[PDB]
């Protein structure tokens, strides 16, 4: 019936993560190893939200540590942003997969179920800017009909979001990895640019 009953009313990030460890909000906690809560401290100005922990993250207990995360770090270095100044997290907290462990897009039901954790992280960190990496992260805050390819690199502000942070959407780093090698320099320039829009929001 949602993560809501499993969410403590606290701004402490460590208490949130520990309690996320006990969530039975949707079925995703069954096959994953552990919940992967975000990383960073409350002092961060910029929050970055991906889709879900992948194979590596599920085992490392940290978000964006696999290939997608390595590419994301290269894009951060190129955008002159430091990762330790950020708060990084995911729309869904448990890794969803089929049988190598193969990575399955979270369903809308799962996304709505896990959203209370994300709201809690936002009320705590109070970012000035949220960066949405990919479609599922973006739909999570902007509705089921939000299309990233149409609105990428635009400073968005929406009513319902806690704190009225600017919101900037972009492609998930793993889209670049999955894309053809010949477009990778233009796609990467695309991600780096959207990140610089977020960083240049005052
Ligand atoms: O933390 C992660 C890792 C891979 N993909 C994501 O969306 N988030
Ligand atoms: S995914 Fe989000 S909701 Fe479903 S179980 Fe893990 S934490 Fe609870």
């Amino acid at each position: 019936a949602g993560a809501q009953d499993f969410v403590p009313h606290t701004a402490d990030l460590a208490e949130l993560a520990a309690a996320a460890g006990e969530c039975r909000g949707c079925g995703l906690y069954r096959d994953a190893t552990q919940a992967v809560f975000g990383a960073g401290g409350r002092s961060a100005r910029i929050m970055m939200i991906g889709e879900q922990p992948g194979d590596k993250e599920d085992l490392a207990g940290l978000p964006f540590v696999g290939p997608a995360g390595r590419l994301l770090d290269r894009a951060l270095e190129a955008a002159d942003i430091d990762r330790d100044a950020l708060y990084v997290t995911n729309a869904v907290k448990h890794f969803k997969f089929t049988r190598r462990r193969i990575h399955k897009t979270p369903s809308r039901t799962e996304v709505v179920a896990c959203r209370p954790w994300l709201i809690a992280e936002m009320t705590s960190v109070e970012p000035d800017v949220v960066v949405l990496l990919g479609a599922t992260a973006a739909k999570a805050l902007l509705g089921n009909d939000f299309r990233v390819t149409q609105h990428r690199g635009e400073v968005l502000h929406v009513d319902d979001v806690p704190g009225d942070p600017a919101l900037v959407a972009t492609v998930h780093p793993s889209s670049l990895l999955r894309g053809p090698k010949e477009e990778r320099e233009s796609a990467f320039a695309g991600l780096v640019d959207d990140l610089r829009v977020a960083a240049d929001v005052r």
